[PDB]
């Protein structure tokens, strides 16, 4: 059997009518599916444990995930090898702690709420991969390191130092966070993982057989930033927000890396350095998107590849053939590298 | 008034004798201090809320922090402007959920435990600064960005690519994590903050008037790594673990930086780039510790400074005078840069 524990937030205030309507329908449908567990609600927060056959649990959770009556749904625990139920006589008992006034309940209710609020804070500072791993039924702390082929993605804001020199601190942070949000949304949708931000740089990766998705993600980012630039208000710093992007491919180490008290689930390897070094060359090469021949050859779609140069850095003493893709979007984005050389006056005036 | 909520783990199994001994003494001392609240215990976990006058709360918490009967003590919430108690008739009521069997308690007990276990996982992936901010009574999500003078620290492992080429993946990760742990312990003790790991690199910062502590932290790291190298088993990769370090000083932006779902409380600015670029020069300059004249002049202690070079990168088109400190430890660590040029055979044989 499978047992799923999640928490969620009310999308909007819910009356007593609606709360017991949820319990009513949930209990009837879980009875049919031989699913048991408990649904708790407290100050506009839901907690639910559900247990039963994995296929039935997944289909129920799928409906729960689509229910517009709550949001911020976060699976805290997925157990996929359960052989004894924890709540057998209870298709879906519902408990409302708001209407509860019992003696020892008052301190436990406060603790539940404070734990949940603290957990919601830490979620905002936690890599998305950690919650994905948890939702697959794995404790991330017990993942052992492995060598894995990845496509590594590195991007940054062109002429970012001009933004920091010219704009108030709150506007600098607004620009960087807008950029990070654009990149993160598209990378994640294309099946990649944003693993680190450093300064105004994004580091991300894709499965090693997903060069096509990494390339498409990169082109979509350039496309989204074009929409952002040309839709921004007159005088907005967003009108001169341009990105450089570099991709590389290689065997890296994936796992928990860090100090005793603080680690990241992330990657380590030469392809990280290569992606960052390629991304740095975007200005010299006058191309917003650059990538290695290994990425080029790994792709299976008929992209309009253009050879740029044979270049070296390192280290390992081997030259690297560097490519881009030639289309209207990359030409426009590459012209943006030139525009961004002289945005100081424009930014001085926001 | 102040109200403090924390969680902790039993250091070792505790009997019923010891649990109520804690409640007994806690209630008597809190009665004296006019402190109220509740202490809960569940499967070897403590939860406590304490409220009263700030000075009395801090002294009680100080004793609690030193009590060897629990560990992993983590403050989840500090409220410093409380004007109404939450548990007035209760100097220190103790509730034991293990011995509890009530009806609606069983699901809430399970939820408490699952929330706590999940919270303990996220703690391991959370920057230390976030818990410090929380313990000072501030929600980190509501900190606005500010310009601040910092000393920025950047360090990495010399010839790290050789480690990755020669060692099994689990040993590579063991080495990097050992290094990260050494740096993080010393930086934190010296009043700095480790804010980011990237590859085998540590990025950290200190208050802008703390160049002396940043320099001392750097020298202590070199000292600790010497002890690590010369105490490691025969053939251990740790015997050839060397670091480079660079320090810079400048006005940076500090705040919440990232995407909508994932941010870091960290810094952004030119001094981050300068520290990393200086750290990269350690090999060319044959010096394990390098820093800018701005760091040198900001220090007030009579360090044995040595001028190394007048160098440029960027960007901003200004040359930077680069210094180190000349003592036995830096000379030994700098000779290690040379040794690390040719550790491939040594590492091939572990
Ligand atoms: C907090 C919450 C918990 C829910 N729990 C369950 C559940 O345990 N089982 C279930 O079948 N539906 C549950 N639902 C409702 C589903 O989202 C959905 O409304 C219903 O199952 C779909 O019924 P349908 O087959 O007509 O589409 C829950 C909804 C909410 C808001
Ligand atoms: C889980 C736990 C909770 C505690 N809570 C309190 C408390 O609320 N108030 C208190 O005075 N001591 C509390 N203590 C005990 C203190 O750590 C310490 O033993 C005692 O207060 C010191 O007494 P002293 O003045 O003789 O040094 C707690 C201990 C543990 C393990």
């Amino acid at each position: 059997m499978k047992r799923l524990t999640y928490i969620s937030k009310f999308s909007r205030p819910l009356s007593g009518d609606e709360i017991e309507a949820i319990g009513r329908i949930s209990s009837q449908k879980n009875q049919q599916a031989n699913v048991t567990g408990v649904l708790l609600c407290l100050d506009g927060i839901f907690f639910q444990i559900l247990e039963g056959e994995a296929e039935k649990i997944d289909r129920i959770y799928e409906r729960i995930l689509a229910d517009e009556r709550h949001t911020d749904i976060l699976c805290l625990k997925s157990e996929v090898e359960v052989q004894e139920r924890m709540f057998p006589d209870w298709s879906m008992q519902t408990i409302n702690l708001d209407e509860n006034t019992d003696f020892l309940i008052r301190p436990i209710k406060v603790l539940l709420q404070t734990l949940t609020e603290s957990h919601r804070i830490l979620e905002k500072y936690t890599q998305p991969s950690i919650f994905k791993i948890i939702s697959q039924g794995t404790n991330p702390l017990n993942i052992r390191p492995k060598a894995v082929e990845k496509i590594v993605f590195f991007s940054d804001i062109v002429s970012f130092s001009t933004f920091a020199e010219k704009l108030p601190v709150e506007e600098v942070v607004s620009v960087v966070n807008s950029y990070f949000s654009v990149c993160t949304a598209i990378i994640t949708r294309q099946g990649g993982e944003v693993t680190k931000f450093i300064g105004d740089c994004v580091m991300a990766y894709f499965d090693g057989d997903c060069a096509d998705q990494a390339i498409q993600a990169s082109l979509d980012i350039l496309m989204e930033l074009e929409i952002l630039r040309n839709s921004a208000p007159e005088g907005s710093p967003l009108r001169v927000l341009y990105s450089g992007i570099g991709l590389a491919k290689g065997k890296v180490i994936e796992g928990n890396i860090g100090s005793e008290l603080k680690r990241d689930y992330t990657i380590l390897g030469d392809a990280v350095n290569v992606a960052a070094r390629l991304e740095a060359l975007t200005r010299q090469l006058s191309q917003a998107l650059v990538f290695s021949s290994e990425v080029k050859n790994s792709a299976t779609k008929s992209w309009n590849f253009i050879w740029l140069t044979d270049s070296e850095l390192k280290g390992k003493s081997e030259s690297i053939d560097i490519y881009s893709i030639d289309n209207e979007m990359t030409r426009k984005s590459s012209g943006g590298l030139e525009i961004a050389r002289n945005i100081g006056h424009y930014l001085e005036r926001v």
